[PDB]
């Protein structure tokens, strides 16, 4: 399968869904009390809920943790998406298990060419709706910052990154805000935006987790 595929129960263990009553965005856990999402997924009482595959069904594998804190990075702007990364508490800790564990923050930023693999839960349709209910994997490479800026000139910034192909086919438009995107075991991405949707040259945008590692280690030990 070249392209979007079914991860495979707990197959990715860091993985998150964040839900209000319906499963909205996706998130990472950091560890046993903390998950980063996007800022742009900042809602109030969220219900964390980890050890998921078929968001629909009770499979038995679940943690359902409600969220006791969110705190949007100091200069996030919802207008540009400029550093869109959050961070949620967790009510109490996560128990880890082989299906339920956390994923590192990265020592240094990923290089262009790196085999990323990118997952969520959200739509597969570059043109129309179609929300599958199995946690969805892509590998892709991160793109050079040329080939990123020249498909949204003037739109991205050093906290920002893409993703995939630039004849499109294959892209996380909608294809689950807020999850994760994972380079060498490390968390380098956060599922952010992407204008059209898998159309030829406009690959995902993602936040450039390795800028931030400062503020969220800062961050989570003082909250
Ligand atoms: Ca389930």
């Amino acid at each position: 399968i070249v392209g979007g595929y079914t991860c495979g129960a707990n197959t990715v263990p860091y993985q998150v869904s964040l839900n209000s009553g319906y499963h909205f965005c996706g998130g990472s856990l950091i560890n046993s009390q903390w998950v980063v999402s996007a800022a742009h997924c900042y809602k109030s009482g969220i219900q964390v809920r980890l050890g998921e595959d078929n968001i629909n069904v009770v499979e038995g594998n679940e943690q359902f943790i409600s969220a006791s804190k969110s705190i949007v990075h100091p200069s996030y702007n919802s207008n540009t998406l400029n550093n869109d990364i959050m961070l949620i508490k967790l009510k109490s800790a996560a128990s880890l298990n082989s299906r339920v564990a956390s994923i590192s923050l990265p020592t240094s930023c990923a290089s262009a060419g790196t085999q990323c693999l990118i997952s969520g839960w959200g739509n597969t349709k570059s043109s129309g709706t179609s929300y599958p209910d199995v946690l969805k994997c892509l590998k892709a490479p991160i793109l050079s910052d040329s080939s990123c800026k020249s498909a949204y000139p003037g739109q991205i910034t050093s906290n920002m990154f893409c993703a995939g192909y630039l004849e499109g086919g294959k892209d996380s438009c909608q294809g689950d805000s807020g999850g994760p995107v994972v380079c060498s075991g490390k968390l380098q991405g956060i599922v952010s935006w992407g204008s059209g949707c898998a159309q030829k040259n406009k690959p995902g945008v993602y936040t450039k987790v390795c800028n931030y590692v400062s503020w969220i280690k800062q961050t989570i030990a003082s909250n």
